[PDB]
């Protein structure tokens, strides 16, 4: 395995689910907002 | 200092950025389809 593995994988698994998460909500404000 | 490190942000760092860009154009699509 890595070194840090948990570590790392401890603020990396999560960090990347939340990017792909919020701007999915992102963008549905955006069209929410247009009509 | 890693096996990976050059190859692993050639493919890391922009990668990210892909993520968020596509993610928010997701939600955009589906919020344009709400009411």
């Amino acid at each position: 395995g890595g070194i840090f593995s948990a570590e790392f994988l401890k603020v990396f698994l999560p960090s990347l689910l939340l990017s792909h998460l919020l701007a999915i909500g992102l963008g549905i404000y955006i069209g929410r907002r247009l009509t």
